[PDB]
């Protein structure tokens, strides 16, 4: 089988088009908006969608994501609810790759094989498990492989030689680059250095707040991941009693254009 992620990245690579991937938390600010948001993001230029599974103990996330998860958990949105959203999305979008981002604990509670099976059946193409270090990922990788689910791994300026060895023979699709006062030339230097160690394309997954910054990064990077900025744009629209679809659409579309004109 050919994974949606590989199909999408091949087309982008052939056209010298940089990947743009928004993150949103499923269920935030309320469950009925999530699928509509997903479709809006695609309309506004998303190549890949990152959909977050809310978790009760996100000690690793920044304040913006933390609050998003709290809002989603107020509606009791869990793994099965997120898969139902993916199913609904897939009714009118079969091309766009969907990546599920979450913590390991709800999934292990759910059951690895059962989760992988249902996630693939629902129409998800891969997962980012934020608290699963590569050293611990062997059981998961084998189960994911069985169902054709892709594992998206994180790396950083300080990813060790052996960990990189762990990432290269189990990762598929692409890698997620994060640095943790970091400036653009340092980011560029460290990114290109890490990219040289990776078999896969490397997407920058932090610090992208504006169309300008998105373009500056896309100038050297394979792709860009936008999280906190979009979440903030959406919840600010909701709290101001304005259309969150308009707000998120305008933001992502301005990033799409900035990147493509860069």
């Amino acid at each position: 089988a050919m994974n949606r992620i590989d199909k999408t990245l091949e087309k982008l690579k052939a056209n010298r088009k940089k990947m743009l991937s928004p993150y949103i938390t499923a269920g935030d600010p309320y469950p009925e908006l999530t699928v509509s948001l997903m479709h809006q993001l695609v309309k506004s230029g998303a190549d890949v969608l990152e959909l977050g599974i809310p978790f009760s103990d996100p000690m690793a996330e920044g304040p913006v994501i933390q609050r998003a998860m709290e809002r989603a958990l107020a509606h009791s949105i869990h793994c099965d609810d997120v898969l139902n959203m993916v199913r609904q999305f897939r009714k009118t979008d079969t091309e766009t790759p969907v990546i599920l981002m979450g913590y390991l604990n709800p999934i292990e509670q759910y059951g690895y094989d059962l989760f992988a099976q249902q996630a693939v059946e629902a129409g998800a193409d891969g997962t980012i498990l934020v608290d699963l270090p590569p050293e611990e990922a062997d059981g998961v990788s084998r189960v994911w492989q069985k169902h054709g689910l892709y594992s998206i791994y994180l790396c950083s300026p300080t990813t060790s030689a052996e960990r990189m060895n762990f990432i290269n023979q189990h990762a598929n699709g692409y890698l997620y680059y994060v640095s943790l006062a970091l400036k653009l030339p340092e980011l560029k230097a460290q990114y290109l250095q890490r990219k040289a160690q990776s078999k896969l394309p490397l997407m920058v997954g932090f610090g992208i707040k504006t169309p300008e910054m998105a373009a500056q990064v896309a100038e050297f990077a394979d792709g860009v991941i936008v999280g906190a900025a979009l979440i903030n744009e959406i919840i600010e629209a909701y709290e101001a009693k304005k259309d969150p679809l308009q707000a998120s659409g305008a933001l992502l579309s301005s990033m799409r254009q900035a990147i493509d004109n860069i």
